[PDB]
């Protein structure tokens, strides 16, 4: 068959899956199919039986409402998704959902949809890969070696966090990263030329890409021109701006915004059928095309010979060789348990009195002797956020290539996005700082990173009007709340140094979703806790002072608010009062608990609860109920040295104190 | 005194300031000062003593960080603004926050602080100061006519709103736009060149900018130079990259990222007064620097024939000119409160089961009728969030300049934070639409006009698993609780084409602060209304079914699970329980009733409440507490059919009515 002939398999997979459903998007994949033959069959290094294999290229379709173009692709060159698969598009429980996810199909490599994030990925996925070739590679060696593949269109584009990832790509030098752009004049809009006009080519070369100009994206010789050139840079990222038609094919919907989003329906799809000479009835692909797509041979062969100069590999490097195995799988070091366990039993046996920011900074340096797969950074924040430790070496495009640390420049969504593909790709433990204040800005990635399951590291100081004279724009109030209803997500806000050296473990043993680390800039007290109660921290949410018997009144507490409620039931308690306070690092980790041991913690016969956070109030009323009461946030911050504004805003032993009386009154 | 002397009135002041405060950030002030001397003293048209002159330029410091540069040029050019407010600088209640804040000082044009999102601001301000100009100006009559500047640095360039805001810039042609960009080659980290080496001047070159390059940010007369060619150039707004050094003056730490954010040190103040020549003990500006400094009299005069020429406009174009003072006030029209309710009473009158984002789109067209001042929008997506009406008229650099809609392209955020500074500049209703789940792109930019008591209008639809096929990257399952947690936001989740009217209506009548909109993509059914309910909607919650007597059960639901709520009540009723079934538009609005009204609807004595909503589960507690019930989600969704995945997710009469037994 013809190399068209060939593309056309994947132009009316995509039309009559979307057509079965009744729903879906038809136009890009019949769009891009031409492009995708020859990246497919002429460059991409992939095994179909392994799409597991550590060295494979890296595909990625940021334009993710195409999703009929990967399917296609992954079905065509020998995956294990079925003509079967390909029929239940869109339908509950498949394989080949509506957007493609990442877990769902194999060969999907990321979880795309939201404009922008794909190409951002693939970003952090080309990071990754010159990272870890940089840290395991030796001469005659050279077991990391593969390239990152992106298709992205004209809203990927548009996207702020295209400008944030881009930019950044160009500066690291990433020239494994070839990403091809769909140019086909068409948003959902319509013709862009109204609200998108940029000189995209210059803008790309203002950020040291390289820039192919005008390919025709129907013309396989142009394609594949274009693709060796910008192979050929070893230096820069490479974007190929492929003219296409979208919906290709298609007699009286290609070129518009009518094929974008709707199925092309019967009589059209008749019609484009004959337009691009296809005589095989739905879902009919005639063996020649599918022995002329399969990559199974040349994928086998590929692999069998990697596998080859690994083993070479591993008789000079035994070390290095059991690394990259190790840290690729995601395991941790076998003496990571005791060192970690010994870290926090040291802190809680030599109190200090610091801001869990700095805290974090100790528990990073700590953790970080034990695992040389961090791969951390700041959004411009380093002295702020504290994530520099004494090892940190931060990468750039030709110093410290083996390195371990990100300047991620002012960036909080991009930043948040290249970790997800950092963590998608393997090797690496990523973590990434910012404000909490900015995770608004991020907010979309740490909600992608919990749906794809990714042990990515969130971690966001300066925690609430604790910061101070800074202000409402940077002090926080309903962020940790927000944070708190991402599924899958575990959010910690730790009191103590303890329980900032223990989220931070919590965080990395967390091998099937994200965390978001929560530290202050002020110095926090540390609490006493017994062995016990130090073994329970890492619940969520664990009984830190008791009386004897039954209590009449529960306070419960987070991060720098612990103490005074410490210090509001020490008070109540000197009156014979009978308080217990409850501190509750994670409410996310403590909702996972078995009702036994939350009942040992909040007694569902005790209904006068005080919760006490300098955050949000209308949060916590799922643990306190009617009968409770919060002492929390119900406005903006105003910009004052903290001090005042903790009085300000009632966060005062009196205050606590007369709040508790009053529900003991039954008030 | 010499143009370099007037510039270090604004550098001792900024350290002085910081270093009474021990907090603050003196080196951008002392970086932009020449620069700021030569656009206020020079160029900028303004008046000290009445801030609010429709027609002022507009200048707006997007490094906001650099706070003291604004309070300092304030204060110099003789606005409202003392020594006693610098000497407040971040102190409790002060005129000085430590991030420039809207309202809290006079002069001061948008709260910054948030990085990228100052030049987005006013992006914003520059469309509607054109789009203004197109609907009122007249031949001999140009009552809309200034510009907008920006001070801008390294960390608004790196951020993705820049892109997407000078990216539209651009495209519209917003030839008053000028910016001085900062370019010091310093950020927290350091110096920039590891982690931002972008050629700037190309980047903006691409968005169809004028880029004046490589201007002495310190030579006063390359800076007057490089601004005269930008106020020439009328088609495209116009970068001017100014070379600056962080911190001019201090011998030890200019040039350094030591300059940024704390204060430089009592001994460092005293050698950059040494290095400067600068012989005056802190807080001390001769009057001579005050005379100098004084915009009072040209900014008097600059008003003063402005209002001549709105008084003649005003004798040629009567009715024309009373808008003008309305739409600019803010004030609403005399008819809206009649139109208003006469197509709400009408919508309950002839029901009709449509989507929710079909109703907002009726209520767009009779609302538009009324409201000239609707500035409307979609980031791309028109056709699925049903913003434009009939009479629409799509904004372009050419063409309809006095139109009333802005196609914003893929830009969540930059769309939310231009709609914050259309709401800013005077004039208009700003409205502009995403899906529900990309405002976790724009997140900030929500939060920054509740900040702000901006009236900008969030329109979202698509807004839960009814959604369907597209899937969990799609499907919001958390967003509507997170906008209710937003202090100052009200957000509207309506469950029928009335509810929607309703919403539309309280939106455009809260001129204290912003809406969010929440709209579905499946047909909802109407729901019957007596006039007093009907009145009540505007509450924020009220009863839509009512037992005889005290109820034994209240279910509580909006949106599209009102429907779902009436169906489980009539089951249960016909077994005999007495149940009330409250429909919750707005939870924001509901809470600032009155304890009466509350009470009336939610009675604490009956502690069983089931609340159904298609969202996460755990924002209801607040509502039914530990003894009650939440149908609600715990999970991402999927993708399939919505009819499907309601069912999968509880949805349903059965499972509504399994868990209110559980209680009863
Ligand atoms: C952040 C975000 N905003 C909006 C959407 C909705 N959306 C999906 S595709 C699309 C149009 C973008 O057009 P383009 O990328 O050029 O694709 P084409 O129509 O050419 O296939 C939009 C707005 C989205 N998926 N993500
Ligand atoms: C979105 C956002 N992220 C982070 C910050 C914190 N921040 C304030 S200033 C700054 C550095 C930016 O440097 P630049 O704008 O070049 O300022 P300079 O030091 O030159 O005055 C950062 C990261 C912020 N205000 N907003
Ligand atoms: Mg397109
Ligand atoms: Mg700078």
């Amino acid at each position: 068959a013809t190399r068209r002939q060939l593309a056309n398999a994947i132009r009316v997979l995509a039309m009559d899956s979307v057509q079965k459903a009744k729903s879906g998007h038809p136009g890009a994949p019949m769009g891009m199919a031409d492009i995708a033959e020859v990246l497919w069959r002429d460059f991409l290094k992939h095994n179909p039986t392994n799409p597991k294999w550590a060295d494979r290229d890296r595909f990625v379709l940021s334009n993710g409402h195409g999703s009929m173009l990967i399917y296609s692709l992954l079905h065509l060159t020998g995956y294990d998704l079925s003509i079967e698969d390909l029929k239940q598009f869109r339908q509950l429980h498949s394989k080949t959902p509506g957007h493609p996810e990442y877990g769902y199909a194999p060969g999907v490599e990321t979880t795309t949809g939201p404009l922008g994030q794909g190409i951002t990925n693939a970003v952090g996925m080309a990071i990754a890969e010159k990272t870890l070739a940089g840290q395991f590679n030796r001469e005659g060696h050279e077991i990391v070696d593969h390239h990152t593949y992106v298709f992205l269109g004209d809203g990927c584009l548009m996207e702020g966090i295209s400008h944030e990832a881009c930019s950044l790509a160009g500066t690291l030098g990433l020239g494994k990263l070839i990403a091809f752009y769909d140019d086909n004049n068409i948003s959902i809009d319509g013709h862009v030329d109204g609200w998108f006009s940029d000189d995209t080519a210059e803008r790309f070369e203002a950020y040291g890409w390289q820039v192919i100009r005008n390919v025709d994206g129907h013309d396989a010789e142009q394609i594949r021109a274009a693709t060796i050139l910008a192979q050929a840079e070893k230096g820069k990222p490479t974007l190929i701006i492929c003219k296409t038609i979208i919906g290709f094919g298609s007699p009286n919907k290609s070129g518009s915004h009518d094929s974008h989003g709707a199925p092309l329906g019967d009589e059209e799809i008749d019609l484009t059928r004959k337009a691009l000479g296809w005589e095989y009835a739905p879902f009919e692909i005639p063996a020649e095309y599918y022995a002329e797509w399969s990559a199974k041979e040349k994928g086998a062969a590929a692999e069998k010979s990697w596998e080859e100069k690994f083993a070479a590999y591993a008789k000079a490097y035994p070390e290095l060789a059991a690394e990259f195995k190790r840290r690729v799988s995601g395991e941790l070091p076998t003496n990571w348990a005791a060192e970690s366990k010994a870290f926090i039993e040291k802190l809680q046996a030599n109190p200090a009195s610091i801001a869990s920011r700095k805290a974090s900074q100790n528990a990073i340096e700590a953790y970080a002797h034990v695992l040389p797969e961090f791969l951390g950074g700041s959004a411009d924040l380093a002295s702020s956020n504290l994530t520099l430790w004494s090892g940190s070496k931060p990468i750039r495009a030709h110093e410290n290539v083996g390195g371990n640390y990100i300047n991620y420049g002012v960036r909080e969504f991009g930043m948040s996005a290249i970790m997800n593909g950092i963590a998608l790709h393997g090797g690496f433990i990523p973590y990434g700082a910012t404000f909490l204040m900015f995770y608004e800005y991020a907010h979309n990635a740490v909600r992608m990173a919990a749906l794809m399951k990714q042990r990515t590291l969130f971690v966001y100081t300066h925690d609430s009007i604790g910061l101070g004279e800074d202000g409402p724009t940077h002090q926080p109030v309903e962020q940790t709340a927000s944070l708190r209803l991402i599924p899958n997500l575990e959010t910690w806000r730790p009191c103590d140094q303890v329980e900032s050296a223990i989220a931070w473990q919590q965080a990395v043993e967390r091998q099937d979703g994200p965390s978001a680390l929560i530290f202050t800039r002020q110095n926090l007290a540390q609490m006493d806790r017994t062995s016990a109660q130090l073994d329970a921290v890492k619940r969520g949410a664990y009984v830190l002072k008791d009386c004897d018997g039954t209590p009449e009144l529960i306070f419960i507490a987070t991060g720098s608010e612990v103490e005074l409620a410490v210090q509001a039931a020490e008070a109540l308690s000197a009156e014979g009062k009978k308080v217990r306070v409850v501190s509750m690092p994670s409410t996310n980790r403590f909702d996972k608990q078995d009702a036994a041991y939350r009942e040992s913690v909040l007694p569902a016969a005790v209904t006068k609860r005080v919760a006490i956070e300098a955050g949000i109030a209308d949060f916590w009323y799922k643990y306190v109920g009617f009968n409770g009461r919060v002492i929390g946030m119900n406005s903006f911050g105003e910009s004052a040295p903290a001090d005042q504004l903790f009085k300000l805003f009632g966060f005062t032993v009196e205050n606590v104190v007369a709040k508790a009386k009053e529900i003991l009154e039954n008030l």
